């Protein structure tokens, strides 16, 4: 069974990853790149911009440990254990050579540790909408002038005696709506029917309570990425952020250029914090044309 | 019926202010002194001090609009708005004389404005456990280095799309009990009977949403109170905050000193937010002396 229907020419499968089965789907041929979603949403946010760099790239998209159609981590949910599976499941389709990563709002936290701990394997980066994780989140507002605001779910999703899951459950498709357009500038693109896709898919009990234990993971997160900042990372690299409603805006480069010794960003008018979605047409062309600064076919 | 048990000696009772029909519980003799209670909580906050205040003063503690046993508010749940809802019930009862205003929590929110605007009418204030509104509270933040913050439910209850009621009804026992320890350092003196009682009374459902109305007017209280803030405070005031788990700490005198010419201030050790319950033996005290500088029985 498919929760997200799969591009023509691709295909979903699975790759067991230290005990853990992860589901992704793959076209293409070529160097290999990965693509990670994040959270609300799973490899299928990236099913318009698979078959663009299909052209160039061998592309895979997997979906988190928990989330989709990929089993919970046995290890847990730091960013430095979820990373591992990740690093592994990379290398499993590009074992002599480095790959390039792009990765959306979590899919940063879980991949961040790899990336670092493991340059050589990749060529290329792109990080869109998140901090990683460092003491820059406890400075985020709890609330603005504007009003609700941006990151308070940081809190509720990490509150003790599973709060989240015990208020969220059975409202999972109304909470998802809510999250996703206060987080967005151009609205419109989330019909109901991608709504419903997107809510049926963490509203699996496994996948409600995995999406949680990230947040309930990130002060750890936060703590292994002290020590691991020490060494800036060297690859070229690329962030990009919505420059609307939901959107972080300046904050993705200037945090990146702390971590980064080549770094270019862009903040995306007009468009929130889901890029692939409310804007589709320029930030594939961004990603695309990063990636093929690299070697391509 | 009545929501809460009233202490021997005082009436529960009823009073048209502006259209509104005000629950109240009312005893005592002497000068009027009003308390005025808040979030999650009723005039039964009060009633361990109430007796002992009775002794000196006539006491009235009314529910605040849509709260408790009284009804929503007509104009609406701004600050300035709420505020001479209270002014009025406090004026039937002492036309001549000032009385003295305690105030916890929300209790603030909805007070400052008719106290500014009405010095004259104000013998001695008492202000325990919330921010006036106003610009410090953009400071404080979504998420900390232990966890959950204490304030990220401001936006929670502010946001739109009824997000608050909609997830916590049918849940309204399980979040009030999180809510109430999350900010407290002695959980003890919560019972199980006591959470059963305020529970049922915030869970009706015009109550459920007159509680998370005030967060979606707090925007336009802290505007309110940027103009009404040129006028500082000229009666004797004293603030409270617990020192422990969940108070408030330093804030709420610091605050104090950039709104009052004559301030006094403690931080009780060992207490956390809900000081009338958490603490009431010294809290009581501290207001009993207070309030007894002034004339009374
Ligand atoms: C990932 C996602 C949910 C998201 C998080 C966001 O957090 C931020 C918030 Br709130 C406020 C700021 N600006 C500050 O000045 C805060 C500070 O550092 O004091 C900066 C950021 Br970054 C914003 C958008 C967004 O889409
Ligand atoms: C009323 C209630 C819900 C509540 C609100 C609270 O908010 C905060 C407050 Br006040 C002050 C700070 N920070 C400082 O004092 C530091 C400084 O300003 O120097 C941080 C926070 Br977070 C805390 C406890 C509490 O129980």
């Amino acid at each position: 069974a498919e929760e997200f229907p799969v591009p023509n020419g691709f295909e979903s499968a699975y790759r067991e990853v230290d005990g853990v089965k992860l589901h992704y789907v793959k076209g293409g041929q070529g160097p290999l790149v990965m693509l990670v979603h994040g959270f609300g949403q799973t490899w299928y946010e990236w099913h318009q911009l698979m078959p663009e760099l299909a052209k160039r790239f061998t592309v895979i998209a997997p979906d988190l440990p928990g989330l989709g159609q990929s089993e919970p981590p046995k290890t847990g949910y730091s960013g430095e254990q979820v990373a591992v599976y990740l690093h592994k499941l990379a290398r499993q389709f590009s074992p002599d050579r480095p790959f390039d990563l792009v990765a959306h709002d979590i899919g940063i936290w879980n991949t961040y540790p790899m990336v670092v701990k493991n340059q050589a394997d990749i060529a290329r980066l792109v990080y869109m909408e998140a901090p990683i994780p460092d003491a820059r989140i406890y400075r985020f507002p709890a609330f603005t002038a504007q009003g609700e605001s941006l990151v308070w779910h940081f809190s509720f999703f990490a509150a003790d005696d599973r709060l989240a899951e015990t208020l969220i459950a059975g409202k999972e498709r109304f909470f998802l709506e809510h999250f996703i357009k206060s987080h967005a500038s151009n609205t419109e693109v989330f019909s109901e029917r991608l709504l419903d896709l997107y809510a049926r898919s963490y509203a699996k009990p496994h996948s409600l309570n995995a999406s949680f234990e990230y947040y309930r993971a990130l002060n750890e997160s936060v703590r292994q990425n002290a020590e691991l900042a020490k060494t800036r990372l060297q690859m070229p690299t690329m962030t990009l952020a919505g420059g609307g409603h939901g959107g972080m805006g300046t904050f993705q480069l200037e945090q990146m250029k702390a971590y980064a010794e080549d770094v270019e960003g862009h903040v995306l008018p007009g468009c929130g914090h889901w890029l692939p979605e409310e804007c589709a047409a320029p930030m594939n062309r961004l990603v695309i044309d990063f990636l093929s600064r690299g070697r391509h076919h």
